């Protein structure tokens, strides 16, 4: 009678489509259809698919303990052509799903509503990532706000809380589905799986392992957030984003247990973890404006996304890019993060930041090149997650990061890896030398760095870009493209 | 401008009338009226005033961390003329409060709104008490149910899920409060103030250890709850009585986060686990037909409580009243669940019934005697759970226990204590008395009494009465009344 279509919303709690689905009181049909090509470019990368392989797995099973008979998985190239083979296989009258935000699918998914009212079949749309609707939050002229803090101040203070997570169905009917057949999907090169298998070494998809990573967050390192947060040498941060990003958790259970910790917490005088909380859910609010943005000012083709760098002048070098993919760029903070991406598909926020304004301020390769390498490196690889990182690192946002600036590797060195911990677990040559030139070799002393048994050059390698050829370059290119701005 | 007056509702998630009034962007005067003349028969008893002491400084001390001047406390035997006394002094606009199914209040309460409501005060009542409204579970013919199991089956399958838990207000303001006074409280009597904090030895009041505790028994014995959840020899059951009774701790609160334990022990293959919230829902559901029983089929004049023994020839004998009070009778779990009754304020259900069946069923004393006792010796003193528990005992009702029989205290003994340790925790002098005879002393050979030191009249009391002369009695008592039954 009704289909419940997942799409980044592998979960069984707080998900309003399945729950709505089983409390109208008909049989239920939960199933998933792989449309990549639908995409685009946003095809789905490398390791992000190995994730949805077995997040699918681990939901088929959630969802056939609660009494269906199947996860019913289609492939196609369209989306609607699947869905309405399936009503038709299936022979239902409904078509729920959860409505997501990103510029692909929001005309997608209303050239299926109609596509499937046109054959006679009831859709409805709900809410599954969001505390609040990207509509429902707006400044005092009922305009879409611009900046990332008025945004935030204003969902902190809308007139009703973000609505309480809704429990899983009691169990739901989905009647015999011995009938309707699950294309069997791939995901998986074969010359991939071996490797893509490693990344269980440190991951374990799945709406059963996000809700263990949230308590173990809360009931641990949340209360140092407000302190730890920026450090990628410990785990400071909730490991949460993978999770997130396929929907296998519910953001508004977290800020609802979030808020809970946090009165407890100033009950007990504990004024800095209360503050962490604080703090946690601003990173939580960083992810609803990454949909607010999307929804509210879309790239066009009137202003595309780094549309301030239209006239920079890259520098094109796919031998830079292969070094940089490789953490061989001599930078011991750029290595080490270029290292652990590649072995466990996920960075801390701030080395994001490092390795990707590396990329774009020192060896100032096109951008695009580095946002398609984390789109098949990260397991969390998110639409309007990482067009928003880009363009703050890049300076599009007026909220963004300075443009004509490079950062001294000590002061990213200071801020997330004062002991120089990170690079010592990543970059093991380098354990022996000391925390006053680890984030910054070339400047050592040839005595500093034969004591650290350093050979820069062949142990480990020299700077393939000097920060003062890097910040010359810098200023000859912008200048460039602030004299070609103006001719236009 | 709002005024939140507290009752029973002594927390502040899950709090609707705090909730509406800190949304409502006024000002919000948080308050507590004592009026006990108000319950007549009902006084609170003597330990209850000494908890709802304790818990209203612990949310007091909450409510000004959250913003608020004090918790404003009134004293006056009419609960109106105090409410409207104090929006007099505030100049308040509102009146919020949570509202209650007792047979007292309901009637208290509906004279409150009309009374306000004709001197220009707004007033609205909100559900924090139960999962779902009494007058919203219905038999198919729209009438009250009258057995237990059928109403919690139609509970259980209700169309819709019972509201989840709301969340504290992130602030609350009141204004200025120095002319606003407050008179103190007295709660307990001075000659009974020290014997009455030792009670802190096993409680500590407040919403805070409330949700201590639910988390504790969350993680702890929940799981064993389907096996253990008779037994008294261990702490089995969750100890959030007296928070409950208190509105300490969100029933709702706790029906999700029980329902969403299911989930995840049922996808662990932990069966027996998710068996043993079943059973602890249903514990739950108990404390809503609590309130069912006294809203649908409340009990004053025809059929007032224990209406069927009308008829019964009670045992009017103080001096057996005191030795059941004492726990001096003779037999080990009645007199080790009655020094834990003294000694903590507090009873596992299963012992709840053993001393009440023996003290109705054995001595065969006024059954409104051991009522009033409980109602001064227990912390989770509450009106409607302890008018179930003791219709349950004395089989008032269908659900209820059969009346012509009394249980073997080897019967109890194995269900509810398999090695007696229970008794030889709360009754030392039997410690060594081997497992066999522990329950049954009087049974025992006296080479074994002495091996264990044990001298039946001397070290530990003989019987008070014996098995056969009180099943005997029972006969004599029961046909006399029921031929008293059918004369009438
Ligand atoms: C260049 C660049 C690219 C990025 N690409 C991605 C991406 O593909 N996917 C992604 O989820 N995040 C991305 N981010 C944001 C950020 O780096 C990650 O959210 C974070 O590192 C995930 O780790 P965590 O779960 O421990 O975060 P926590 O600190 O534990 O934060 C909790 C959650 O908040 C959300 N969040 C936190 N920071 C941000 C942020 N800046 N923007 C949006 N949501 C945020 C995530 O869902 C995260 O799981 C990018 C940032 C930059 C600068
Ligand atoms: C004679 C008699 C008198 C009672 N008097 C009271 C009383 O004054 N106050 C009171 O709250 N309960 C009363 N009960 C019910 C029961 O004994 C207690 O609720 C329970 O033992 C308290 O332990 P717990 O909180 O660990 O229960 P759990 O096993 O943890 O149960 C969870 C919660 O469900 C509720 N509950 C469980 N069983 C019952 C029940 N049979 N009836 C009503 N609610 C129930 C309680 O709120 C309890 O905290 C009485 C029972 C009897 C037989």
């Amino acid at each position: 009678r009704i289909v419940v279509w997942f799409r980044r919303d592998l979960r069984v709690e707080d998900n309003p489509a399945l729950a709505a689905a089983a409390r109208a009181g008909g049989e239920v049909v939960p199933a998933y259809v792989w449309s990549p090509e639908e995409e685009g470019p946003y095809y789905p990368g490398r390791v992000s698919r190995w994730w949805i392989s077995q997040s699918l797995n681990h939901l088929d099973a959630s969802l056939r303990r609660l009494g269906a008979g199947k996860l019913v998985t289609r492939r196609s190239a369209d989306a609607a052509v699947a869905l309405l083979q399936l009503v038709r296989d299936t022979g239902a009258t409904h078509v729920y799903f959860n409505h997501l935000y990103d510029p692909i699918s929001l005309v997608r998914d209303r050239r299926l509503k109609e596509m499937l009212a046109a054959e006679g079949i009831v859709v409805q749309s709900f809410n599954s990532d969001l505390l609040y609707e990207p509509w429902e939050v707006v400044d005092d002229e009922g305009q879409p706000f611009t900046m990332f803090d008025p945004f935030w101040n204003r969902c902190l203070s809308m007139p009703y809380d973000p609505p309480a997570p809704l429990l899983p169905p009691k169990r739901i009917n989905s009647g015999d589905l011995s009938m309707c057949p699950s294309e069997d999907l791939i995901f998986e090169d074969e010359s991939e799986r071996g490797s893509n298998a490693l990344l269980a070494r440190a991951w374990t998809p799945g709406w059963q392992n996000a809700d263990k990573a949230l308590t173990a967050f809360l009931n641990g390192p949340l209360a140092d957030y407000s302190v730890n947060r920026k450090k990628a040498d410990s785990a400071s941060t909730s490991l949460l984003s993978p999770h997130l990003h396929f929907g296998e958790l519910s953001v508004r259970k977290v800020f609802h247990l979030v808020r809970m910790k946090q009165l407890v917490w100033s009950n007990e005088g504990n004024h800095a973890a209360e503050e962490s909380c604080t703090l946690f859910l601003r990173s939580i609010g960083l992810r609803e404006y990454s949909r607010y943005l999307s929804f509210n000012h879309p790239s066009s083709h009137e202003r595309p996304l780094l549309a301030h760098l239209r006239f920079f002048p890259w520098v094109v070098d796919e031998s830079y890019f292969k070094i940089w993919r490789q953490g061989r760029t001599g930078y011991p903070l750029v290595d080490a993060g270029m290292r652990e991406l590649w072995a466990t598909g996920w960075l801390h926020d701030r080395i994001r930041v490092v390795v990707a304004s590396f990329f774009v301020k020192v060896l100032q390769l096109p951008a695009r090149w580095g946002m398609k390498y984390f789109w098949d490196t990260l397991l969390d690889a998110d639409l309007e997650s990482d067009a928003l990182g880009w363009q703050y690192i890049t300076g599009s946002l007026p909220d963004g990061r300075e443009l004509d600036r490079i950062d001294n590797p000590q002061f990213e060195g200071y801020k997330f890896d004062p002991h120089g911990e990170y690079v010592r677990r990543w970059i093991p040559e380098l354990a022996r030398l000391p925390t006053e030139w680890i984030h910054h070799p070339w400047d050592a002393p040839v005595s500093v760095l034969q004591a650290a048994g350093i050979e820069l050059g062949s142990n480990y390698p020299l700077p393939i870009v000097e920060l003062d050829a890097a910040k010359g370059r810098l200023q000859a290119a912008l200048s460039e493209m602030w004299q070609l701005e103006a001719a236009s």
